[PDB]
């Protein structure tokens, strides 16, 4: 699924991303611009053999299991294969876990190179939510 800026905007309010570990719903809208284009399918291979997955592209490296990460972690326990889905929920849930591992979206290098200190209320600028 392609969702637009404030269906998914809304999306993630509903899961309770919105002001989760104080991030505003801005920034979680920003980081999915960037890392996914809004696209829940999205998958790119790492320089390493770990592979990024859907709409926050989470890293089998630590958060997921495809089978082809050796001596990664699955610490969301769940198939890769979830955070494709046109539902959200799975990556929601991870996402939140990850932003509570210590370093906030840091863990997300597009949130840090294209959104981190930005105007980023603009992702969410007109939405109903
Ligand atoms: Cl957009
Ligand atoms: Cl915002
Ligand atoms: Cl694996
Ligand atoms: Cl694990
Ligand atoms: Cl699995
Ligand atoms: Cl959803
Ligand atoms: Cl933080
Ligand atoms: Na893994």
């Amino acid at each position: 699924k392609v969702f637009g800026r404030c269906e998914l905007a809304a999306a993630m309010k509903r899961h309770g991303l919105d002001n989760y570990r104080g991030y505003s719903l801005g920034n979680w809208v920003c980081a999915a611009k960037f890392e996914s284009n809004f696209n829940t399918q999205a998958t790119n291979r790492n320089t390493d053999g770990s592979t990024d997955y859907g709409i926050l592209q989470i890293n089998s490296r630590w958060w997921c299991n495809d089978g082809r990460t050796p001596g990664s972690r699955n610490l969301c326990n769940i198939p890769c294969s979830a955070l494709l889905s046109s539902d959200i929920t799975a990556s929601v849930n991870c996402a939140k876990k990850i932003v509570s591992d210590g370093n906030g979206m840091n863990a997300w290098v597009a949130w840090r190179n294209r959104c981190k200190g930005t105007d980023v209320q603009a992702w969410i600028r007109g939405c109903r939510l």
